[PDB]
């Protein structure tokens, strides 16, 4: 859960009165001492629901370490260790068997490069990347028991690297290349394309992963390692690499041993599932949302992307509102989405799905893989509260949920047993997420680089609101909507209405919702 990490940073900043806190910034090296250390733990006791003392601060002086401190550590298995599929990977494989996703679970990463890269050096660098990260060369094959992992040896992993020439606009070409399907039984879950043409200055480098091998937090290590391997291979050498503290299979094995069996009443899995069964009792099948078309018989996973720019002064005001009320920026956005759906007539019981990263362990905090569980965050709006009251409700709901974040979403579904439809995501149909793009990726491959956004043609749910921060200060709200249900202009209006809710909440949070 990254939310613990963000509030620790928030408290460090308020007590040291700085603007310098990263996840690895040492509290004592930052000018903190024991007198202020008690102010930090006193504030953390009030925000988080947990006992914290100077003891914890001493042994875990950074936000990332303190967050993880508040289950065994990942251990490296032997060189002959077989691959292990996490429950995350099994669920994603299962989705691709039930549905025709049309690439909805591919994730793009596109980088504008001022110089055209060398294709032979790039292909060699991708081989180094795939050799380093076993998850990038692990196939999934169907057997009578179910899906089984197949780890390709580095010499046997055929990388897919090619140059493509843009005829029309590159933006639509990026989305087209991104949506191409992976055969997970025969192709490694990574595709690399270098887009060139006379309308593009330099090239656009597009990495496409299937989510089975990468979440959005993998962007930074993917770019960092690809950059290291490219510059090394351009000088004619293999990269000088400190080996990985853990492979994805190590994390999956450690996690599954700890989780246990759902039939074991003492297992963490059963105990967390029992929390969710009670927390999701009498859950609505779906929310009454204003759509343009009824739910079709079959889900097409077609979608679009409506964007709402946020002025830097509004981004700052949302940050200050969160700090003043002791919540994260995500919690403010989550409350705003709940207000929005409430005002649209969805009722007082608003369940919103949200991805939570299981990256607290040092050995996986900055590695490549899929670590996102989906939690159902159930917001109650009865008794017409103020926005400040709602922020208190949302913090309570989120913190109780984050303490049971390891229950796999598919097990929670099978525990809650909701009425199921192939055209409707179970338990929730609106997702809210907070994302931060990599920083310091502006000078990769010895050139000038900048991330470029890919316009999705797909959607996973009815609605996904994302507060997305770029690596350099700015922020915007992206609404990924199901085209089956919503026209583009209705989505543009929805995301504009969310911005208006945020503006009103910052201006005066003491007004009822
Ligand atoms: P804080 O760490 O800034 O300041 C406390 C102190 C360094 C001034 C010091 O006087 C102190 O903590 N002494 C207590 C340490 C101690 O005796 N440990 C208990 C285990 S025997």
């Amino acid at each position: 859960v990254t939310a613990y990490e963000e509030i620790v940073c928030q408290v460090f900043a308020a007590v040291l009165d700085r603007s310098d806190v990263t996840a690895d910034a040492d509290f004592f090296a930052l000018g903190g001492h024991s007198l202020l250390s008690l102010r930090v733990v006193a504030r953390l006791r009030a925000l988080l629901g947990v006992d914290v003392g100077v003891r914890d601060l001493f042994e875990a002086p950074t936000p990332a370490a303190l967050a993880a401190r508040l289950r065994p550590a990942v251990t490296r298995r032997g060189p002959d260790a077989p691959p292990v599929l996490s429950h995350f990977q099994r669920r994603l494989w299962l989705i691709e068997q039930v549905y025709q996703t049309r690439g909805a679970y591919n994730v793009p990463l596109a980088v504008h490069v001022s110089d055209r890269l060398d294709l032979d050096v790039l292909r060699a660098a991708v081989r180094d990347l795939v050799a380093r990260h076993e998850v990038l060369r692990t196939l999934v094959r169907s057997s009578d028991d179910g899906p089984d992992p197949v780890l390709l040896a580095p010499e046997d992993a055929a990388v897919d690297v090619a140059e493509v020439q843009a005829a029309g606009p590159v933006a639509d070409l990026l989305a087209e290349l991104t949506a191409q399907p992976f055969d997970l039984a025969t192709q490694i879950p990574l595709r690399v394309r270098m887009i060139t043409g006379e309308q593009v200055d330099g090239c656009v480098l597009l990495l496409v992963c299937h989510h089975i091998a990468a979440d959005e937090w993998s962007f930074a290590p993917l770019l960092r390692d690809l950059d290291t391997a490219y510059r090394a291979r351009a000088a004619g050498r293999a990269p000088d690499w400190e080996p990985l503290p853990a492979q994805y299979s190590d994390y999956a094995a450690t996690l599954h041993d700890w989780l246990g069996e759902a039939t074991d009443p003492a297992s963490p899995l059963r105990r967390q599932l029992d929390y969710w069964q009670h927390a999701l009792q009498d859950l609505p099948d779906e929310l009454d949302l204003p759509t343009d078309r009824p739910r079709p018989a079959t889900a097409s996973h077609r979608g679009g992307l409506a964007r709402a720019e946020l002025p830097p002064e509004l981004v700052e005001a949302v940050r200050r509102l969160a700090a003043q009320h002791g919540v994260t920026v995500f919690m403010v956005v989550q409350a705003a989405v709940a207000v929005l759906l409430h005002r649209l007539g969805a009722g007082d019981d608003i369940p919103l799905g949200s991805p939570v990263a299981d990256r607290a362990d040092e050995a996986v905090h900055d590695t490549v893989g899929f670590f996102l569980n989906t939690l159902v965050l159930r917001v109650n709006l009865s008794g017409n509260p103020t926005f400040a009251d709602l922020l208190d409700r949302v913090r309570a709901v989120d913190l109780e949920a984050f303490a049971r974040a390891d229950a796999p979403f598919d097990a929670v579904v099978d525990t809650v047993k909701p009425p199921r439809a192939v055209s409707r995501h179970p338990l929730f149909q609106t997702m809210v997420s907070y994302q931060r793009r990599p920083s310091d990726v502006d000078r990769l491959f010895g050139a000038a680089t900048r991330l470029v956004e890919v316009p999705l043609d797909t959607a996973k749910f009815d609605l996904e609101f994302a507060f997305i921060e770029d690596g350099h200060g700015g922020a915007h709200i992206a609404l990924n909507y199901a085209a089956d249900l919503f026209d583009h202009d209705s989505a543009e209006q929805l995301v504009a209405r969310l911005r208006t809710v945020l503006e009103h909440a910052c201006a005066d949070p003491c007004r009822p919702v």
